[PDB]
């Protein structure tokens, strides 16, 4: 049972997620995730996203996926790979992925300032 989330942050399965709210570029976000102990988000099935379109901002969020290597190398904050992949039409606008209101991603410019951002950590479990 991995389901303990600090104060503020929503559980789904055996991670938290926090909902941010400002006005910040990509980096900023990275870093307002990294100073919360957390990270920007990493999606890796449907049931994840799913939870993820029904509480992010109905105006935009990034996320923790980036072109790394800015030739179609997508890499998420944490180093995982590319899964699950949630594009819109036409994607993968340029190297850092923001997710719309309707849940589904496009590349963004890096410097653009979204209104929303959303981090990710591990829950903490209850021992047996």
């Amino acid at each position: 049972v991995c389901n303990t989330c600090p104060e503020k942050w929503i559980n789904f399965q055996r991670k938290c997620y926090y909902f941010g709210k400002g006005t910040k570029q990509w980096v900023h976000a990275r870093y307002a995730c990294d100073d919360m102990e957390g990270q920007l988000v990493s999606i890796h099935s449907p049931e994840e996203q799913d939870f993820l379109t029904k509480h992010a901002s109905h105006t935009g969020s990034w996320i923790g996926l980036r072109n790394l290597d800015l030739k179609g190398e997508f890499i998420w904050v944490d180093g995982s790979h590319v899964d699950y992949s949630n594009w819109a039409p036409g994607e993968p606008g340029e190297d850092c992925v923001m997710m719309r209101g309707s849940g589904r991603w496009n590349d963004a410019f890096c410097d653009r300032k979204l209104g929303a951002w959303v981090c990710d950590r591990l829950a903490t479990c209850t021992p047996p």
